[PDB]
């Protein structure tokens, strides 16, 4: 519980920011059959043009005022077109003799968006919300989106919206305003007014994730993120309990305390459960790779390219699940048992630290040969999939930045998922189907097995000859689960947005759906 | 106070000699147009040869013994040559038919800037080596104005004294010096010695190792300067420090067994003060990298105990400074003293510290914590309520590809106080070069969550890139900022310069 | 004259766009006293907000309509920020019941803007120039400009509006200015498109591939500029180049396909000849490192056809230079044009070879090729018996390290001659920093076999020991160097700066 400290300036704990501005907003649906009202902050049409690439615009909406109807004309809209991402703000006054700004994104010629093109979407709104005070905004569909998609809108909507200034001090933004209301027009609205605030909740569950993420070292520590953690629990009414060191040790976690020893943070094991009221029929562990800060060890990442100050990055697994702990939590469903797991320490340099060549004992009484320090996600990943399973569950699924190799095999926009289930592994792309969060399926090879051969051990950590990180990773990971349905995503590649210079949040909605799914 | 050790053969003090042989020789300088008197130990004539390519060696000066005077004849001396460098040796017997000895430097044929001088010297001081003499005795026949005869004095002094602290398993006592208009020369002398001092004093600093200097006996020894030179003192430490919120500086610190130790000396003229100076300096008494480890090659780890070259021009500056007396001013001398180090309490990559005039730094590489203990070394300065800020420091590699070895670089927000640093580098003879702050670069210090980033991701001008992240750290305070990191370290000798007492102090007595 | 080809599909020529939409605009420079007009097309008001860091929008202009007017109002505009190079623009009715878009563009809290200032301000307005389909541009100056900003303002706009095309398989017709004292800047503008086209050329030329922009086309590309400016024109081939034995030079280009090309094209004014300059630009086609093979990470040898930059503004600057016709003036345009490759004909890494003025020379590696085509570019630059002579190259990968991606470096042996490049670097508002060359490190270039050393295996600041290295071929005459390596190419928009065209020009001029 107590934050250990080098100085006094040290942070003790994790800022957390459970009321956003996004929260405060009031989302109300209408139909688009009974026309659009158009009388304050900025009204913004989604229009795309089936068949003609960078086709004209044509707004088909009904529009309740004369003035603003006479002003989105076909003829005086033509000049504009749909290309996607494309945008523009007009200016006008109203029949009431008050001005408005109204506008158009535009969503292409492909009457049907994938999650890439919905996103491109959202962003371009969003740069129409900053460096304008808004108090309202508007937003007519004018394309076809199903209950997924519209969610996924939204959510996506929230989130970039959302600004973290937790570590701001004198660079504060001086003109962040947010607006207070968000109007939506839609087709059969009274279908769509439930994924308002499931739509919210997901927002949270990623945005959460995303600040435990950006979070650096120094803040999110062992200690202070399993703090983190117990608060977080301690508001949903989830049981929760926080394994110490000494627990761990009783235990036998050898593997997951070996990675720890260098680190100046005792090591904590988080563990959260959440029960349905009445019959349990699906008993589900996730487990997160909880690694605060990943420096390499005496494997120091100093090569060229290891990019040593990203590895702040490397408890996103950890992050995504309790982010689905908020969401399950949060929207409560029946007839499951869920734990949330996280074997969380830090991987350092020190005379404490455990050494490449180190033989150490899991706690399933395998020993384990170390071949590099660096690889450390998967020895504490070992120790928590063995608890796992003692928990006696149906599924177990670990989501871990754990592998490199992802970025040379699917890159930044979807994660891997491996598993010795195909059920299991079918219900994972099914919800990343329906989170829209993007996930391929990888196999586990069986060949390579054979390189994690010890000659002194039981088992090697790594590979000297498989180049096949991502699934050399898998098989050992393979080795913990005695007979269990289970599924692994490798999350390395997608979790942080380069492009963006900030955290995805990604897994919370996939991991949720999975849930819920079920 | 303390130094802490890990073993009881650790040290806990930096050696350090106060009282060198170069302090017990007695000088003396004469008017050549009086005539020399070669007589004992070994006289040195230093000649040119204007113009004339490679010309002879001749002899202009007139000597009272009318052997010497034979042996140095136009006849005898034309099959020697003036060649920059070069030098002979002569023997022979004078009037009183005692043996003497005899020579010269050649000077080369241009009427000389700071590196020839050098080149002149260390031709002199081999001469001086492997040669037990009680006296050397030189003949100016080429031209010096005061400013580079009191260069010639500090540079034969330096380049003459051998650091001898660290060795386990006959120097002069009489210079004599013949020069025209001698009278106008002689003021020069004992500010050289002075000079001379403060530049060894600031070499010992840095050559002494890591193990023996450390933030703790650094900064003892600080005290023990200060103390002798009447200066008034005050050694902030880890509780001030926290109390100060020194986070940017307490954070590259976290990492070693040694506290940090922040130096601040101050001198204060007697009178009217019309001048108030903060000189501070770069102390990183060892720089491993941190997290961000100096592995790759060409990083040169080893040499890394000269990464407090900027304390250590500050603190000769103190001694040049607290024994010259000059009027007028008020001197304030800042170190942030720390090292940095890997270890499991070490700042990481990627960490958010605060620093003590509330800005948020966003940490990019742990190898470039300089810029981190100048920024609260600098709100420290400018809160003292001072004229001007020079700063000094081995701060980026980058310089070796810029200026090289011989020329620091000067960095400012000030074009007065940028010309003053230029001024003084010619009358200290220590070549600085004005570089431009590039505004232009200062958007990829935005950090996404901080209110800065320590380091630019995509800019590859390093010196520029530290210089804009440090005028973040001054508000309104004429400020300049000189790079030592090139020009610090003689590679060719293996051993410091003592870069920059000379001009610092030349600074503080021109204003 | 004749391009080799290996294969018949191989290009034979550079394909070069004269005549540009830019040419096409008509300028028209209004008073700001008055008020302004806001009929068609996009208005564009320069705004900023002295003092008051991302402070609110004001218009102070008054404007000739009063829908446009109503949208101006201060209880309007403030809902933005003046955030250097932010902007919004809107779509609105005016007076008239036409549609015209009127916006801004921040120009943040500082009165008087830089070089880099004003060009991210003309990026964020060429951004609403490529999404709009648009007739005029009216830009309203709210903010202080100098003649010279004005000009170079107009010259940005044009050149970061116009596309590149030529490699692929609608414009606006007017530009208006609002200004006050708009009569003192009227005469800027015929200058601005002058000059923009000399840099366009100049980026032209860069960006073309070297498959096309090789040493025979791009003299090639040379006589057909000379021809058309009635600028003399000599091209010296590998026959008269071997007779003024060039070895430093010709060396270089052995290991090429294409034949060495020597450039020479001169102005000169029809009255009296005060002065005579030579302007001296690096011109290889492509550097492979040749044996010492660009292959380090990070050497960016897909980069390398860029390494004509200093070639490309010296025939940008003739272009300029033979428009607006100089008077009192001779000027030589020079470049010692070649191809650094690797075969089994190459020059190798301890080659020792001899400079036209007989100086012996040891390769020490021919990633290094520069200073060597320089070095006989420099002696043939003085025995024409100039004033001065002033050579622009991509020279030293150091430069990223000491100045970056703004500013050149310049050398040079004559403090009168780097205060007239000084000067020119103001007016033109190219950046330029002066450097010194430090004769310490001269001895480092002091061969044991030849007369001296290309490189040095010892001092790392190569900048500076290039030219010391140049030095040593100009023997009596006032000589500059302008490195240009860190500043030719606009990394982040991915295509040439055209650098150094308006900077020598200025020098011609004033
Ligand atoms: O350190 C790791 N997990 O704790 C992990 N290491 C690996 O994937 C490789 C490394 C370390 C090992 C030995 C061998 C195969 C395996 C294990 C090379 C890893 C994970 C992510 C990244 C990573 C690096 C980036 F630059 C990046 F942009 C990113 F998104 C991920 C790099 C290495
Ligand atoms: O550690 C440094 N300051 O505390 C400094 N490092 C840097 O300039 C690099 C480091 C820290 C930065 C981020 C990135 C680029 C820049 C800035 C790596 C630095 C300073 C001197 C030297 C240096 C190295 C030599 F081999 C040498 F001979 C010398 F004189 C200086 C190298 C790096
Ligand atoms: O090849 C060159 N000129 O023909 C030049 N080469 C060098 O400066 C190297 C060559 C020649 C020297 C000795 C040693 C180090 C230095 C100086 C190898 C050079 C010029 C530009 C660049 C360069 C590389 C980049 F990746 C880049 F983005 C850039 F802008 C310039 C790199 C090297
Ligand atoms: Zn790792
Ligand atoms: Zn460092
Ligand atoms: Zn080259």
């Amino acid at each position: 519980s107590e934050v250990p400290q080098v100085v006094s300036l040290d942070p003790t704990s994790i800022p957390i920011e459970y009321n956003t501005p996004i929260h405060d907003i009031k989302v109300q649906v209408y139909d688009i059959k009974g026309g659009c009202n158009v009388e304050e902050g900025l009204t913004i049409f989604l229009v795309n043009n089936p068949g003609k690439e960078n086709g004209p615009v044509k707004i088909s909406s009904k529009v309740n005022d004369k003035q603003v109807s006479e002003f989105l004309k076909d003829e005086n809209m033509e000049k504009f077109n749909v290309k996607l991402g494309t945008s523009k703000h007009f200016y006008m006054f109203n029949d009431n003799k008050n001005s408005v700004a109204v506008g158009y994104v535009g969503c292409g010629s492909v009457a049907d968006l994938s999650e890439a093109d919905m996103k491109r979407v959202v962003l371009s709104l969003v740069t129409m919300l900053h460096d304008n005070k808004l108090s309202k905004l508007t937003v007519v569909f004018e394309i076809n989106v199903d209950k997924n998609l519209f969610r996924f809108f939204l959510e996506t909507l929230f989130y970039e919206y959302m600004t973290d200034e937790r570590f701001k001090s004198t660079d504060k933004n001086v003109n962040m305003e947010y607006i207070k209301h968000l109007g939506v027009y839609i087709n059969n609205a009274d279908t769509y007014k439930e994924e308002v605030e499931k739509a919210r909740v997901y927002y949270f569950g990623t945005y959460y994730a995303s600040q435990l993420i950006a979070a650096p070292s120094n803040y999110c520590n062992p200690v202070s993120l399993s703090n983190a953690a117990v608060e977080l629990a301690q508001k949903l009414n989830l049981e929760y309990k926080i394994l110490g060191v000494k627990e761990l040790e009783e235990l036998k976690m050898g593997a997951y305390l070996s990675v720890g020893k260098g680190s100046m943070y005792p090591n904590k094991f988080i563990h959260l459960t959440y029960k349905s009221k009445g019959d349990v029929k699906k008993k589900i562990a996730l487990v997160g790779k909880g690694i605060t800060f990943d420096s390499g060890g005496y494997n120091l990442k100093a090569a060229p390219g290891s990019m040593i100050d990203l590895m702040k990055f490397d408890m996103s697994g950890c992050a995504a699940v309790l982010g689905c702990a908020y969401c399950v939590g949060t929207l409560k469903p029946e007839n499951v048992e869920i734990h949330f797991l996280s074997a969380v320490c830090e991987n350092m340099v020190s005379k404490n630290s455990y050494r490449p060549g180190d033989i150490i004992t899991a706690s399933n009484g395998k020993t384990i040969e170390v071949g590099n320090t660096d690889a450390e996600g998967r020895l504490t990943l070992a120790d928590a999939l063995v608890y796992a399973e003692k928990l006696g569950v149906d599924y177990i699924v670990d989501i871990a930045t754990l592998t490199g190799a992802m970025l040379y095999s699917l890159g930044t926009s979807y994660a891997g998922v491996f598993g010795n289930n195909e059920e299991l592994i079918n219900k994972i792309l099914q919800s990343s189907k329906t989170s829209n969060e993007p996930v391929w399926w990888l196999p586990i090879i069986n060949e390579y097995r054979a390189t994690l051969n010890s000659k002194y051990a039981d088992i090697n950590q790594i590979s000297s000859s498989v180049k096949a990180s991502s699934i050399v990773a898998s098989l050992f990971l393979k080795e913990f689960v005695q007979n269990t349905a289970w599924a692994h995503i490798d999350i390395a590649g997608v979790s942080w947005n380069f492009k963006a210079r900030k955290p995805k949040g990604f897994g919370v909605r996939l991991l949720t759906e999975f849930v819920l799914n079920d």
